[PDB]
Formats: structure tokens, C-alpha cells, sequence
């Protein structure tokens, strides 16, 4: 459970990713493929792209980019009360692509990661740790959907 404060240092942080939501979105997904290349292996749509310029210039996994973020934006902005939310990704997610908690866990990494390139003032340690907590009930919850249907990843 996040306090209503950490609520409001993930959203003043959020406010900051929604002014260029697209390129976060790339520089995530670039961030998440150079870190553990066995995730890029498992987007059949994207394993293709061969250099992190090609992953640049994609326009495709820019607009898949935008998709994420705008769905992890929809989910934040409920303050955990995000079921109605979640449980579309969970069913796409563990019966359709077939993601680990795991990866999940490497895209929350990457997500920090960028934060904190881009908007160190706004993303110091209590903000991280806010952060960090969100993400967590994110994975928490979503692992939870998963096993009840079915998917044990
Ligand atoms: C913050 C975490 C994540 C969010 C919010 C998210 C959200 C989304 C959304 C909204 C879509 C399109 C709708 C759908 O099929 O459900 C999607 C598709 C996808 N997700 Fe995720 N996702 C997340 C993490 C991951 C990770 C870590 C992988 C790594 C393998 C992954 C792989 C995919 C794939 C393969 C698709 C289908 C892309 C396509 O072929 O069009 N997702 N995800």
C-alpha cells in the first residue's frame, strides 16, 4: 500500500514522462533490449531490429512504446485501485505472449532507469522509492491474475 504522498511523487514524475510519452516509451524498450536481449527475443514483431538506430527509427515500436506507457499512466493514475485495468493486461500478457514476472521486473528496472537519466531533479531517492513501490503492486497484482488463470510465469 502506498501512502496518498508517495501517490503524489509517482504522478509528479508521471507528469514529466506524459511530455514526451513516445520517446520514453523508446528509450525503455532500447534500455530494456540492450540490458537482457532474451526479452527482445520474445516480441516476434521486433526481433528484427538488429542495432539500437534501427530500434530508433522504428516507428513501430515507437507507436508500442506509446501503448505501454499510456497503459502503465492509466494504471498509476488509479492509486491501486486498478483492477478493472490490470486484469485485460494480465490475460493478454500470461495466455497470449507469454511474459514472466520476470521481464516485468526487467522493464520496471528500465523504467527507473530512464527516469532518472531524464529528470534527475524530479526523481531523487524518495521519488525512486515511490516509484519503486508502484511498480512492485503492479507486479504484485499482476502475478496474482495470472495464477488464477492459470499461468504459474
Ligand atoms: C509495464 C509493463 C507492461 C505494460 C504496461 C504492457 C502493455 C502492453 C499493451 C497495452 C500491449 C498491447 C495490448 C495487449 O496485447 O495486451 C502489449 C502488448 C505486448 N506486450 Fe506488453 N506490457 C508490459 C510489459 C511487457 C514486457 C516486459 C514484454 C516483454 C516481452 C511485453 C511484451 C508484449 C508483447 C510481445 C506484446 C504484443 C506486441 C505485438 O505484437 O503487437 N510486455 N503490452
Amino acid at each position: 500500500v502506498l501512502s496518498e504522498g508517495e501517490w503524489q511523487l509517482v504522478l509528479h514524475v508521471w507528469a514529466k514522462v506524459e511530455a514526451d510519452v513516445a520517446g520514453h516509451g523508446q528509450d525503455i524498450h532500447i534500455r530494456l533490449f540492450k540490458s537482457h536481449p532474451e526479452t527482445l527475443e520474445k516480441y516476434d514483431r521486433f526481433k528484427h531490429l538488429k542495432t539500437e538506430a534501427e530500434m530508433k527509427a522504428s516507428e513501430d515500436l515507437k507507436k508500442h512504446g506509446v501503448t505501454v506507457l499510456t497503459a502503465l499512466g492509466a494504471i498509476l493514475k488509479k492509486k491501486g485501485h486498478h483492477e478493472a485495468e490490470l486484469k485485460p493486461l494480465a490475460q493478454s500478457h500470461a495466455t497470449k505472449h507469454k511474459i514472466p514476472i520476470k521481464y516485468l521486473e526487467f522493464i520496471s528496472e528500465a523504467i527507473i532507469h530512464v527516469l532518472h537519466s531524464r529528470h534527475p531533479g524530479d526523481f531523487g531517492a524518495d521519488a525512486q522509492g515511490a516509484m519503486n513501490k508502484a511498480l512492485e503492486l503492479f507486479r504484485k497484482d499482476i502475478a496474482a491474475k495470472y495464477k488464477e488463470l492459470g499461468y504459474q510465469g
